[PDB]
């Protein structure tokens, strides 16, 4: 298992213009298109995007192509951001990957509200951090992928995922 494996079951993977968990044009392995209600403005993003006119719809190719860009750039997100990298320097290999999963759902801005839970792995206090990261409205939210969030940061291992 990898990062790239992580995401794709957590996200799935849709060839058309949808809706997310939060009601917002997404198309890919959860690419967010805008946050704007209209479909026309999602179109516009999708064809800015991928550089032709897709009509809403777009290849395999094309989805995998989004999903390298949005991991490198979450990624390069969390080296470039003061707040991210000192934990993610800490964790392991493993914990790492749970660690971008989170950035890539809900930016890097909604990781950081997470203050606390931060703190706690980075002192490695798994078992508290795994209650502190319930917590919060993400858990509430997307209750089954939070858990399997949580679980890797709790336990360093994949078994979460195993599953699935």
């Amino acid at each position: 298992m990898n990062i790239f494996e992580m995401l794709r079951i957590d996200e799935g993977l849709r060839l058309k213009i949808y809706k997310d968990t939060e009601g917002y044009y997404t198309i890919g392995i959860g690419h967010l298109l805008t946050k704007s209600p209209s479909l026309n403005a999602a179109k516009s993003e999708l064809d800015k995007a991928i550089g032709r006119n897709c009509n809403g719809v777009i290849t395999k190719d094309e989805a995998e192509k989004l999903f390298n860009q949005d991991v490198d750039a979450a990624v390069r997100g969390i080296l470039r951001n003061a707040k991210l990298k000192p934990v993610y320097d800490s964790l392991d290999a493993v914990r790492r990957c749970a660690l971008i999963n989170m950035v890539f759902q809900m930016g890097e801005t909604g990781v950081a509200a997470f203050t606390n839970s931060l703190r706690m792995l980075q002192q490695k206090r798994w078992d508290e951090a795994a209650v502190n990261l319930a917590k919060s409205r993400w858990y509430n939210q997307t209750p089954n992928r939070a858990k399997r969030v949580i679980t890797t940061f709790r336990t360093g291992t994949w078994d979460a995922y195993k599953n699935l």
